[PDB]
DNA sequence: GGGAAATTCCTC
DNA sequence: GAGGAATTTCCC
């Protein structure tokens, strides 16, 4: 209700849920 | 102060 | 309606 249009960026205090490295097995 | 990952806004 | 592109934040 406050700002209109969102500006674009990562929310504060996101965590990374799928992790973009290799696996190992 | 740089890099990496995630979310959002805009065009066709 | 769906997809591509741009910007922000956290950690070392």
């Amino acid at each position: 209700v406050p700002t209109p249009k969102r500006p674009r960026g990562r929310p504060k205090g996101s965590k990374n849920k799928g992790a973009a490295k290799t696996r190992k097995t």
